């Protein structure tokens, strides 16, 4: 089905090698649109917090299927200047999510919110390294499929 236009203010903008766009050559999502997609939880320890933290968000695998991603990598840009490149295969290899809530509460824009890419770190020794930590971009605003 076609992808609708955002009614609310945009929180995420996907562009690049995508097949489904709603605003020009881009897939723009308001918070409401993101929540229409199924949610998944990740309960894991992290190098940013003490103990386990509960992350609720949308799996990036279904997010890629929704925009019809046809690239190999994803250039993730933070609200300011942070940049990270994630191989799309990570989304199919791992149940990575785009977190919206942390401990059942929306993330504050001042902290990691509104969007935060999280991997299930404690689920695999392989995920316990800087590679995956560096790709866990917070305050996400744009995604470019390359
Ligand atoms: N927005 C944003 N997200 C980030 N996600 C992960 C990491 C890494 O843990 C390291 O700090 C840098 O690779 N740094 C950042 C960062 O600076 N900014
Ligand atoms: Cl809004
Ligand atoms: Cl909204
Ligand atoms: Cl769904
Ligand atoms: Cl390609
Ligand atoms: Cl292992």
């Amino acid at each position: 089905e076609k992808l609708p236009a955002p009614t609310g203010k945009p929180v995420l903008t996907i562009s690049g090698k995508i097949g489904n766009m709603n605003v020009g050559d881009k897939a723009v999502f308001d918070l409401a649109m993101l929540e229409k997609l199924g949610m998944k939880t990740i309960e894991t320890t992290t190098p940013w917090y003490t103990g386990k933290v509960r992350f609720d968000g949308i799996p990036l695998n279904k997010l890629m299927d929704l925009v019809g991603a046809k690239g190999t990598s994803a250039r993730v840009l933070a609200l300011n200047d942070y940049t990270t490149i994630i191989p799309i295969d990570d989304f199919y290899k791992f149940p990575v999510i785009m977190a919206l809530k942390m401990n059942g509460q929306y993330m504050r824009i001042r902290d990691k919110g509104p969007l935060f890419i999280v991997y299930p770190y404690d689920s695999s020794a392989e995920l316990q390294n800087q590679i995956y930590y560096s790709r866990s971009a917070w305050q996400v605003s744009k995604m470019i499929i390359e």
